[PDB]
């Protein structure tokens, strides 16, 4: 536990750690991968290249030092990465290695300025938080383990259905090998598929929300394939898109996640979305429309009729439930898309378009798309005087890149 | 934090670490000085060939295990640790270095049969007690700093005196080569010297008790010359007996340890000592003969008049204190000691000879020497009704081999 000394010099060197934080990260991997090569199947190797887990740093540093006081805002942001350690499987062992590294890197980036007591002060909050979150982690692995249908580590499913749901997005329903029931989620979290990518000769793991309501027999998850345009491939999405089939096996993780709907409350819910973002909305929709009412608006942004998935379904829920209400924003609508009728609004979703649609007392607000689009959204939310505590997101990325 | 579930597989596997000690400390050890031969300095090298440290992780981790629902009893344990690495200097930065060559070696001895749940259970209790560790370990140093006279690390030290006081027992008297205060300690703490042992090729720390009274000047420490007999002499207690001269320098910790007796207390002491065990008893004397009386019965065992250290100056001291009372035990007294002369009982102490000169209403007691010593006196003190809150001892090897 951190006296008054060691969390002051860790909020003084947080601007030093972050401003050096692209060779930290740099050396941190180099160090660690050149000791335990067998982590790059753990570890996002596309990201490894890009800025970027650079701006990452810099923002978990400056978020930790500027909580470091405040112990309750501390353990909620540890509950997010706790979450996501356990999709993706994080072991207690684990702790050390990433820690000598962690400090060898900081260590050798600083070089005559790696003073003992700044490295002392780091090593110490390391120790800290890894025992915080060894411990919600370990709490995690055994709530799942112990729920009917649940488990430790992966669990090998098979590809049941493969329904395109657009030109990019592709919808998996998976069942367990084992033919065993699977454990509930509340709707809004996420699994995780490890796949083997024979490009890379290594393990990749990449989170997916559960894109359907909890049925106890499969999962659904709905799979934008990524890139082409101007930036690399994605090595998963088009792995999972090309070559993973009905009949296939991939191994899954236990349901994770902090961001989800309160299924047990009684109050309105709005769901903003952007392109695959709708994915944990549509879980949320599904559970939401079980009345208990609850009223439920549905505000989705797309390029067009040719990206924006589950358009059918979308509409033919809205003509069916009195308590949903659908709002579709084409940012590029196709000649055939015309509005009024293929969607309701041109460009980017604008939610003073929608305020009064949107206002309703008690409501909390989900978010999820591209953390502009998210940034945008969380703005407009504010500016109509909704607050903070009613505005829920979840990043398709890293969950530290617009707190 | 640890989870029930947690707390039961290390309630469970405790005994088949154990049981696996040896071979556990032989891989820890290897594994950690390959990685980081520079610890060399840090841990005893006589660990040669000693299943010391076998014996103290076998009854360290069933402590740990049998004590694991009890905080209270963990955290006072935890201090005397926390007080024996503040005295060596280990830093916050090398709880990852140990935890992972640890774990590595857990792994490693047990193979097959080291399990994820196994495995991850330790790794947990090792990452919570290495917070709590270092946060001790971080205030003891702060604490430390703060105080006139006192400092991190090493500071160093001239031996301004050397005064044998036996054949085997000489004193160094020390002070510093910057001419400034030493801090206070409670009388029966001890240092640490750390001095390069050139057979070895390397640094060696060993801790004396501070054997004077606190003074705002110096240290006294009184070192017993170690071995010959039939095992291997003792590297750093030869060296300060034969290379160590007046003038020469060391390096000395801050003082540290958690025995030691409550100065502001008006209550009795009793002081209970085999050989060099007297070293922490005499400063101990010193202060309480400070009257405040207090009242101090000195109860001391040797083999005789030629390894008795100190003997003219207690005996005076005896002579010109009502409320001291001096007892003299000689095991193998020589031709020329004579019994109701020169020592008072033959024989090891034995507390049933000075019953009534020993209890005193509301008596503290204070042990130290050999282990066999320590147990023997321990069990004839709680014959008599003494309550185990009120007997105190210090071990001058590991502190954890008579719990
Ligand atoms: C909680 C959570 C939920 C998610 N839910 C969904 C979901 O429901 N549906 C969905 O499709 N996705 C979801 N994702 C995103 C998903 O996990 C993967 O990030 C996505 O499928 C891309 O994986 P990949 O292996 O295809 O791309 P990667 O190979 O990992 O590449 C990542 C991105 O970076 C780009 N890139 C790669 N290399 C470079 C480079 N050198 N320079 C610049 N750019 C580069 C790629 O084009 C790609 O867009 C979720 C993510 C999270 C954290
Ligand atoms: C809290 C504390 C206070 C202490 N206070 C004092 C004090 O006031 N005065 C004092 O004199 N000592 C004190 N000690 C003991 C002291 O710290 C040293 O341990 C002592 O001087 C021996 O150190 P050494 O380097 O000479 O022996 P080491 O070289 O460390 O060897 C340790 C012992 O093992 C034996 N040994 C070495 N090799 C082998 C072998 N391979 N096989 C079998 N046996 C072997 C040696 O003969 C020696 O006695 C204290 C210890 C503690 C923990
Ligand atoms: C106290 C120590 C640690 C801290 C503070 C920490 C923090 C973080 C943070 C802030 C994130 C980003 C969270 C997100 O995706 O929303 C993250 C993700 C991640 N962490 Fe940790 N972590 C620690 C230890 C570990 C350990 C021991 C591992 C085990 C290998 C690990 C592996 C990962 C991986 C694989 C990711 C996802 C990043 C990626 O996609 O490559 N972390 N962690
Ligand atoms: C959770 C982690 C740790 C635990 C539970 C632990 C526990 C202990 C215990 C029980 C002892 C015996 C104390 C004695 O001498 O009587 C000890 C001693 C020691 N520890 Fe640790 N310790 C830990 C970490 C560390 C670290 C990180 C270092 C850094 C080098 C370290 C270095 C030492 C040294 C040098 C000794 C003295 C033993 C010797 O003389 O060789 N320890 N520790
Ligand atoms: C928007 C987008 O497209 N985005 C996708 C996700 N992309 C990304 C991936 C991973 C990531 O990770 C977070 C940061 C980065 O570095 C570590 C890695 N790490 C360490 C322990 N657990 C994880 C780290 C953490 C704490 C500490 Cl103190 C030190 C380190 Cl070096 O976390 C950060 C970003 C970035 C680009
Ligand atoms: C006189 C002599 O010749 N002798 C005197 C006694 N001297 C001694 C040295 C070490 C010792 O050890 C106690 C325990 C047992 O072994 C470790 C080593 N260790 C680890 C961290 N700090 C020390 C240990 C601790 C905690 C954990 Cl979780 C794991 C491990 Cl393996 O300490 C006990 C005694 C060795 C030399």
């Amino acid at each position: 536990m951190l006296t008054q000394k060691t969390k002051d010099i860790v909020k003084a060197t947080a601007p030093v750690l972050a401003e050096h934080g692209y060779d930290i990260i740099k050396c941190f991997y180099q160090r660690m991968f050149e000791a335990h090569p067998e982590l790059k199947n753990v570890f996002n190797m596309a990201h490894q290249e890009q800025g970027q887990q650079q701006q990452a740093l810099a923002r978990a540093v400056y978020a930790y030092a500027e909580n470091i006081e405040d112990p309750n805002s501390l353990m909620a942001v540890l509950k997010n990465i706790a979450n996501k350690h356990a999709s993706l499987g994080v072991k207690p062992e684990q702790y050390p290695i990433v820690g000598e590294h962690l400090l060898a890197a900081i260590k050798e980036v600083l070089g005559n300025a790696a003073t003992d007591d700044i490295i002392s002060a780091w090593a110490q909050a390391y120790g800290n938080l890894a025992d915080v979150l060894m411990g919600m982690e370990s709490e995690l692995y055994e709530r799942s383990a112990e729920q009917p249908g649940g488990w430790k580590g992966w669990r090998t499913f098979v590809i049941r259905e493969k329904r395109p749901e657009s030109d990019v997005i592709t919808s998996f329903i998976l069942e367990p090998a084992d033919g065993g029931p699977v454990v509930n989620f509340e709707p809004g979290q996420y699994t995780s598929v490890a796949i083997d990518v024979p490009a890379l000769g290594l393990q990749q793991i990449r989170q997916y929300s559960l894109s359907d309501m909890p049925n106890g027999r499969s999962y659904r998850i709905s799979v934008k394939r990524e890139g082409g345009g101007p930036q690399p491939p994605g090595y998963v999405s088009n792995l999972l898109h090309d070559h993973v089939n009905v009949g296939d096996q991939v191994k899954l993780a236990a349901p994770y996640g902090s961001f989800h709907i309160d299924v047990d409350a009684k109050t309105p819910i709005v769901l903003i979305s952007g392109g695959v973002g709708l994915t944990p909305m549509v879980s949320m929709l599904k559970v939401a429309l079980q009345a208990p009412p609850r009223q439920v608006v549905f505000v989705h942004g797309a390029r067009n009729s040719a990206v924006h998935a589950m358009r059918d379904r979308l509409r033919e829920a809205a003509k069916t439930y009195e308590n949903l209400d659908l709002f579709v924003f084409y940012d590029q609508p196709l000649p055939e898309d015309v509005q009024g009728r293929d969607y309701d609004y041109p460009g980017l979703v604008d939610v003073k378009q929608i305020e009064k649609s949107i206002l309703l007392p008690d409501a909390d607000y989900y978010i999820c798309g591209p953390i502009p689009f998210m940034r945008m959204q969380h703005d407009a939310l504010k500016n109509l005087g909704i607050h903070e505590a009613r505005i829920h997101y979840e990043v398709f990325g890293p969950d530290l890149f617009a707190e």
